[PDB]
């Protein structure tokens, strides 16, 4: 029941996410209609004729040869032959035949048929033979007589001889058009059969047989009757030349409308597992088959609306009874489209499981969809030769199975009835056995076949974020030291780690991340894991939670062996990652509700729980606000809320409180204290008071190995000595002054590190007596040496970490500046094709296999074979009916009709007397029966007499090919039977002659579709190649690595021209690899006289005109993968769709050619259309020029009909590419201009507060040496409820200073930096940096969130910014080493900044903002994920950069740096300042410069008595069950605690001058 209660949850989530992008949804829901509207518009344009009256034809006469064979061929006379030559009968028959055909002819003779075939194809005196009678009889010893039952062939020519062959491969034309097959020519048609004298010779031989058998009765017979042949009259019809036009590319219009959802599904499924959003929901509890179901139900509704709109505008009558698919029962069309939609969803699901990156999934799942359709180019021509097995074997691809259904829809449509639910098992004609149900069967078998592949790949090859399974997973039935403390035996071990390890694949050396871990974490207490930046701590936690498998070892979360069955562990797991994983466009209460329901919590008690969590975390006013906005410190709060909601037995937190203010860290600490009773908790943290306040056992990792493990006291009394003391010096101070005094008073002590203004000391316990003197000595003389805010404590935790770690120039400008900024960007872009070589592979191979498989299917479909033998008899068609009439009541007419009646019934046919004027009966039945009349009535007879002489008409249905011969054979059969015995028949066959070798080398015309196919398969390749030039340009702006580059001062021309130049170089390679292909296949129009350069010019000119456009179009998008799949469809609409429409709309048969001019003039502004038409015209012009020049015999024919070719190849006139070249050349310039006009913002114009805060608003309002000036600055975010983020924020900073700018979470800091730099827009304010105003018109920038290029390494990212700011090439190695070494990045100097750590990216992002020595510097939380050792080096760098006169404005949350390197603090809340002045000013506000902090109900209450009766006037606050904090109103308070510990029950204490954090907390209740 939970499964159905969770499927509804997933569906609700998908519906909510879709509801908030309606423009995108409506847009992509009506893209499939721009391909099916082409047809519904063409159907209004093209019109019918409706011929009203029937068509009649006159008879012929087959007594003699046509009036063309009386003239002998040039050179000799006509020649005749017979195959059995060793028999006298076979010669005496042919002699009679020769006499009958009264011309000059000569006979021959051969010993077999093989000799005749060779003489035809291996000689030159041949090719004058007329026919060749072949008798199929054994014929012993030249004395055998002709049997009663004779049969023979007639070998006629292979070419149309009487001014395509004989079509003996089929009985009906493949695709028939309405009206008579040959409207004129009342003598037959395409195979002729009367022009070539087939009927004449056949009748002569049929009479020769009778003259041989009787010779006396046959003369008396053939003196009173003659046989003549007529044609059926055709009924009235309508003309409508529509279906014939759109028949070859109906499948290409059905595929090209589902293509978009095909390449949307593939990347929408992959970029939500590349984003770690699938592993996250699986970790929190989610069945993997409830996700596929949600995806399927999401993507089936779209294709159900689209498949209904297509069915709607495939059946509605636009004009009375005219609609597309004029009669096809819309139900079955809809069923076909649904059966295609299911399959094209399953195919995308299967494809998406081969890729792990959304870019390659989008670039290779839109290509595989079309790649699956290519083998139809080899099936369409040779469809009449395949077998049913070979037709079902090629239906295993869904696109081919759709193509061979869209073919039958046309074939059934242009015949009669169409598609009707009662023909699912009956083929079209009597020649192919292929039903329509066999298409729907394979289209539904393919879905299952693809599902069985997506079920296996998703389980054995999970990619980069899953934990795999063995290759046989379906077989089993269960699928369906002395630094280390001594472990406690009073607890239960939750997690047990044993010899765990992990090795990565950097370079070729197998560097290790974790190595041989051993640990045990117990239930009911918190274990804190410490370490520096890059020593496990996330590889361990990502391996305990199943994000990727261990290299070796094992671990037992609850006895479950994480590598064996983690599906049981993930029932009670709950975690928060280092970088949050949230849904944009999904509010906060929605997030909490969804993730409480997912885990299992009941629906009754959910809302109160969500309210409790919203109150706890602190997100109250941010309720129902989208996660995309938030702040930066609220993201972590929401993540923690999600992690703790619904309860969990195992909590795994990875840096939870990183980026929050203190007032909320305390609340998080309190909750974690209250929720550790009966669960295990694992923490990784970088604040060293957190690891002491809330921690029962602590572990520290050096470089993948465990250093120490134990409680918080055993560790302190092993590494420190006795105590600690810290100081903060003033500007004019010297360390030796303090050091010598300390040595003279306290001998044994060692300075730790003077990291800025810290200058700390370490003292042992053996010198505890000499404390008061040294304390008073510095108490009295604070001002002399400049010590502000001194403090002392007892061996804090921050020192144990240090002990463990230690134990183991004139800048370029002018020309040389631009020549350097250009080279830097050129290398930045070029190093992107070296690191992701999959993209360059897709750029070089995709455009090539689409052309080498279209030139391969053009050579293949251009060959003829043999014209097999056909048996000309009724009975090849089935059970036909054969009407006849005998009007005239005369003898010899009924005694023939009775023979006709009996012979057919013996054959198996059905006669039908009419008695009533055969012609009108035929016309009426042909109009009432419909299209089924052509399959059951094919011959007829009428026995009429004219003046004592009988005339036998032999009608034939010309809708079939071989009807005349069949009719004449039926007549001659009964004629032979009349005068001989009833067992006497004649059987005739065609079997034409074979083609020779000399006559098979004519091949003059080749235009046909041979240029159209090349130009179409080039467009389908350049649609995919040309979309890859916007991937880097979008992914470099989504990360906001472009905003920092422009802040650092890159000229726009330098940014864009180098990108254009590298893209042109990258585009040149396929344009040079296409020439090799055109040479290999010997395509003449692009290989001959000088056209090799003219083709490359076309390709390079298209590459010049599309590349600037793919830069303009990239401004819409925010994602790199979701821009490929929309630019690809933009390149198809403006390409193939229009080219396909214009080619159809210029056929002579359809009477609309003039409109294809006013459309072709509009489509010139589209750069994809121009290339296709240019290639097509270049191909057509070469052929029409090579034909009107070969000989004068064709030169006059060319001007007979005005073939109209060009000699220039570049003229303006039609068959010359002048205007296409002009329009492609004038588009690149018009796009570069428009891009440079938009990149330079030229198309953009087209209350009693504190006194000190109020004084700054006047000192600047009532300045040449000030780098930065802010006055009356404001910012409002309008969201139907305006939110004021900045309120007048007036202030000014001078040189050599360090402004503080503190605040709470979400107050104003980042949104201030944005306006200062230029990211966001201004409203009612002004400011000046470096003097020059920013409201109208050398600074560094370290943004809050890392904006780095993942394909570059650490040192290259620094070299780029060294080049962007002068720094001559000579003096650059020193300037890079000084920044890598002085920031502790030497180990990671060149390691591809994509595999860096959480803090190893903050180090680099800070090092970028300081290299080059800029004037102003904007730091924005520079140190969040940095450990103490590196956080101290950051302070040294910031101080040494400020002592050299540079304005600096940091923005941080920790306080020990805000007092170690700051000079003018400012606490701002709700978007306005509340205090300014030096930190000493703030601290000496209300005096009482003494504080305390102890650490241990009854014990604390008793220990409060001592400090209450000893320190009256206490204002104590903020206790943490031991952390009672005292703000007393120096050697007189440290000496007190020299005996009050034995009877006070404490272990540590810190007494110091008043804390800055207390001043900060004083503003809390506001
Ligand atoms: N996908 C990866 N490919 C190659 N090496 C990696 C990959 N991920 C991490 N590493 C390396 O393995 C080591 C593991 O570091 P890890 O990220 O676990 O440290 P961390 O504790 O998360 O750092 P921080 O304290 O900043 O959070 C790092 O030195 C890192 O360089
Ligand atoms: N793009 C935006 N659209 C609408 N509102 C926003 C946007 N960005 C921030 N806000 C809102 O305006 C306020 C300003 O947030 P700001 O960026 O100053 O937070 P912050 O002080 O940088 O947080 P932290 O210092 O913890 O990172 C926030 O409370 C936030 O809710
Ligand atoms: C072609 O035929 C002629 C006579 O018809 C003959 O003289 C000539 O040799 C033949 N060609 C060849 C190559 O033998
Ligand atoms: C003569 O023809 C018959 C066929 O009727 C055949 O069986 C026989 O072999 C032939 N005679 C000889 C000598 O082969
Ligand atoms: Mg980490
Ligand atoms: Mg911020």
């Amino acid at each position: 029941m939970a499964v159905l209660r969770q499927l509804a949850l997933l569906l609700w989530k998908n519906y909510t996410l879709q509801k908030r992008k309606v423009l995108v949804t409506v847009l992509e829901l009506f893209l499939p209609l721009l391909f099916s509207g082409i047809l519904i518009w063409l159907r209004l344009k093209i019109q019918s004729e409706n011929v009203p009256n029937a068509t009649i034809y006159p008879g012929q006469s087959i007594q003699e040869l046509p009036l063309f064979f009386t003239f002998p061929p040039p050179g000799d006379t006509w020649e005749l032959a017979y195959i059995p030559s060793h028999s006298d009968a076979a010669k005496t028959v042919t002699e009679t035949v020769r006499r009958a055909l009264v011309i000059n002819m000569r006979v021959r003779g051969f010993p077999s048929e093989k000799d005749f075939e060779d003489y035809i194809r291996y000689d030159n005196c041949s090719s004058s033979v007329l026919a060749a009678v072949v008798f199929e009889h054994p014929f012993n010893h030249s004395k055998e007589p002709l049997p009663l039952a004779v049969k023979y062939h007639l070998r006629f020519s292979y070419t149309r001889r009487n001014y395509e062959g004989w079509h003996t491969t089929s009985l009906f034309p493949l695709f028939p058009n309405p009206g008579p097959r040959e409207p004129t020519s009342p003598d037959g048609g395409e195979p002729g059969y009367i022009r070539e004298g087939f009927l004449a010779v056949q009748h002569a031989v049929d009479r020769a047989i009778m003259e041989y058998h009787a010779d006396a009765a046959t003369r008396q017979l053939f003196q009173r009757l003659t046989v003549t042949i007529k044609r059926f009259p055709y009924p009235p019809f309508i003309a409508d030349p529509f279906l014939v036009a759109i028949q070859y590319q109906l499948p290409l219009l059905l595929l090209l409308s589902f293509t978009y959802t095909a390449l949307t599904i593939a990347r929408a499924v992959v970029q939500e597992k590349e984003r770690r959003l699938k592993e996250y929901m699986r970790m929190m509890g989610l069945s993997s088959w409830l996700h596929w179901s949600a995806w399927f139900l999401l993507f089936f509704l779209f294709l159900l609306i689209a498949a209904s709109f297509m069915t709607l505008l495939f059946c509605v009558k636009v004009k009375p009874n005219v609609a597309v698919l004029s009669r096809s029962d819309p139900s079955l069309v809809l069923a076909f489209l649904l059966c295609f939609a299911i399959s094209t969803i399953s195919f995308s699901f299967m494809v998406s499981t081969f890729f792990s990156k959304a870019n390659m999934a989008a670039a290779f799942g839109g290509f595989l969809y079309f790649f699956t359709y290519i083998p139809y180019f080899f099936v369409a021509p040779r469809y009449n030769w395949m077998t049913l097995s070979q037709k079902l074997c090629s239906c295993l691809l869904s696109n081919v199975a759709m193509a061979m259904g869209a073919q039958l829809i046309g074939k059934f449509e242009a015949k009669g009835m169409g598609i009707q639910w009662r023909d699912l098992l009956s083929p079209v004609n009597v020649d192919d056995d292929f039903c329509f149900g066999q298409v729907l069967g394979m289209l539904l078998l393919d879905s299952v076949l693809y599902g069985l592949v997506t079920w296996y790949m998703e389980a054995v090859f999970p990619g980069q974020f899953g934990v795999p399974q063995p290759w046989y997973f379906f077989i089993m039935p269960s699928y369906w030291n002395e630094y280390f403390e001594a472990e406690p035996e009073d607890l239960v071990a939750g997690i047990k780690i044993k010899h765990l390890s992990k090795v990565f694949r950097v370079g070729n050396k197998d560097r290790a991340a974790v190595r041989d871990l051993n640990l045990n974490l117990y239930e009911g207490q918190i274990t804190v894991l410490l370490g520096h930046n890059g020593a496990g701590k996330t590889t361990t936690l990502s391996m305990l939670t199943g994000l990727f498998p261990p290299t070796s070892g094992r671990a037992y979360i609850s006895g479950y062996e994480i590598s064996q069955d983690m599906v049981q562990i993930r029932k009670s797991l709950g975690l928060c990652p280092q970088h949050d994983i949230l849904f944009d466009n999904l509010t906060v209460a929605e997030h909490l509700y969804f993730y409480a329901q997912l885990k299992g919590l009941s629906r009754q008690k959910c809302p109160e729980e969500v309210k409790q969590m919203l109150h706890i975390i602190g997100l109250e006013d941010k309720w129902n606000s989208r996660s995309r906005f938030l702040s930066g410190g609220m993201r972590r709060k929401l993540s923690i809320g999600i992690a703790l909601i619904a309860g969990s037995k195992v909590l795994i937190l990875d840096q939870p409180t990183s980026g929050m203010d203190a007032i909320s860290r305390r609340a998080i600490w309190d909750l974690l204290q209250r929720q550790k009773s009966d669960r295990t908790i694992v923490l990784t943290t970088h604040f060293m008071d957190e690891a002491d306040l809330l921690g029962d056992r602590i572990a520290i990792m050096a470089k993948g190995e465990l250093q120490c493990c134990g409680s918080s006291l055993f560790l302190k009394q092993k590494y420190g000595a006795g105590y600690h003391m810290t100081l903060v010096k003033e500007p004019h101070c010297n360390p030796e002054d303090i050091s010598q005094l300390v040595h003279h008073h306290v001998p044994n002590a060692t300075l730790e590190s003077s990291a800025g203004a810290e200058l700390s000391f370490i003292l042992p316990r053996e010198s505890t007596h000499r404390f008061e003197g040294l304390f008073a000595k510095l108490e009295k003389k604070q001002k002399e040496l400049g010590i502000a805010s001194f403090g002392a404590s007892i061996t804090t935790m921050e020192e144990v970490f240090l002990r463990v770690g230690k134990l183991v120039v004139k800048l370029n400008t002018g020309l040389a500046l631009h020549c350097q900024q250009f080279w830097a960007m050129f290398l930045k872009k070029a190093a992107y094709s070296w690191r992701e070589w999959k993209m360059v592979a897709a750029q070089v191979l995709v455009p090539l296999t689409c052309v080498t498989l279209a030139l391969l299917a053009i050579n293949y479909s251009s060959e003829l074979f043999d014209d097999p033998m056909l048996r000309l008899t009724l009975g090849e068609y089935g059970r036909t009916v054969v009407p006849f009439s005998v009007p005239g009541t005369s003898q010899l007419g009924q005694q023939l009709s009775e023979h006709l009646k009996d012979a057919l019934q013996a054959e198996g046919q059905e006669p039908r007397e009419v008695l009533g004027d055969l012609e009108e009966f035929l016309i009426f039945r042909a109009s009432v029966e419909g299209g089924g009349f052509n399959e059951r009535c094919l011959v007829a007879a009428s026995f009429r007499d004219v003046g004592e002489r009988t005339v036998v008409n032999a009608l034939f249905n010309n809708q079939a090919y071989h009807s005349p011969a069949t009719a004449l054979a039926v007549v001659d059969n009964l004629l032979f039977k009349l005068l001989c015995g009833p067992h006497a028949s004649i059987v005739v066959s065609n079997f034409p002659q074979p083609r020779s070798a000399l006559q098979a080398a004519k091949d003059q015309f080749n235009e046909g579709r041979k240029g159209f196919d090349i130009a179409l398969n080039l467009l389908f390749a350049m649609a995919f190649l040309a979309s890859t030039f916007s991937i880097l340009a979008v992914s470099e702006r989504a990360v906001q690595a472009k905003h920092v580059q422009f802040v650092s001062g890159v000229h726009v021309a330098s940014f864009w021209l180098s990108a254009l130049l590298w893209d042109l170089i990258s585009f040149l390679i396929p344009s040079l690899l296409l020439l090799v292909v055109f040479k290999a296949f010997d395509v003449r129009a692009f290989t001959r006289d000088g056209h090799m350069a003219d083709t490359l010019l076309l390709l390079l000119l298209y590459g010049w005109a599309i590349i600037p456009l793919m830069y303009l179009m990239n401004f819409f998008f925010l994602g790199a993968a979701t821009a490929y799949t929309r630019l690809t469809i933009f390149n198809i609409l403006s390409g193939i769709a229009t080219f396909l429409m214009v080619t159809i709309m210029r056929i002579p048969a359809v009477k609309l050619e003039e409109l294809s001019k006013t459309l072709d003039h509009v489509f010139l502004v589209l750069p994809n259309h121009c290339l296709g038409m240019a290639v097509s015209s270049f191909y057509e012009n070469y052929e029409t020029r090579r034909y009107c020049t070969s000989s004068e015999v064709a030169a006059h024919y060319c001007k007979k009909y005005n073939i109209q070719y060009q000699e220039n190849f570049y003229a303006w006139s039609a068959p010359g590419v002048g205007r296409f070249v002009a329009s492609m050349a004038a588009s690149g310039c018009a796009y570069l201009i428009l891009l440079f006009l938009i990149e330079t913002n030229l198309l953009q114009r087209l209350l009693p507060e504190d006194q000190d805060v109020a004084d700054e608003r006047t000192r600047i309002l009532a300045l040449l040496h000030t780098p930065l000036i802010i006055k009356e600055l404001s910012k409002v975010y309008e969201q139907r409820v305006p939110l004021l983020a900045v309120d007048r924020l007036s202030l000014a900073v001078q040189k050599g200073e360090c402004f503080g700018l503190l605040g709470f979470n979400g107050a104003g800091k980042t949104t201030t930096f944005k306006m200062l730099t230029g990211e966001e827009s201004l409203t009612s304010g002004d400011a000046f940096v470096g003097g020059h105003r920013i409201s109208s018109d050398r600074i560094g920038y370290c943004p809050q969130f890392d904006a780095l290029l993942d394909h570059m390494t650490g040192r290259e990212m620094l070299v780029m910014y060294a080049r962007l700011r002068g720094i001559p090439e000579r003096h650059i190695g020193a300037c890079v080493e000084n920044t890598l070494r002085g920031l502790l990045l030497e180990p990671h100097a060149n390691k591809l900044v994509r595999t860096y750590s959480g803090g190893n990216k903050r180090k680099l992002s800070t090092g970028i903002a300081l290299i080059g020595e800029p004037a102003v510097i904007f730091l924005d939380q520079p140190s969040t994920g940095m450990d103490p050792v590196a956080r101290r080096l950051l302070w040294d760098t910031v101080a040494r950069a400020r002592e050299s006169g540079k304005a600096i404005i940091i923005t941080s949350h920790s306080m020990e740096e805000c007092e170690a390197l700051c000079t003018r603090l400012a606490i701002m809340v709700q978007g306005q300042f509340k205090c300014l002045g030096s930190p000493q000013h703030l601290k000496s506000k209300f005096g009482s410069g003494y504080s305390l902090r102890a650490k241990v109900q009854e014990a604390l209450e008793e220990f409060k008595a001592f400090v209450d009766l000893t320190f009256p006037g206490s204002v104590l606050e903020d206790e943490h069950q031991g952390m009672v904090h005292y703000h007393l109103p120096w050697a007189k308070v440290f000496g007190i605690l020299e005996k009050a510990k034995e009877k006070y029950g404490v272990d540590d204490y810190s007494v110091s001058q008043i804390s800055l954090e207390q001043v900060f907390l004083s503003f809390a209740h506001l």
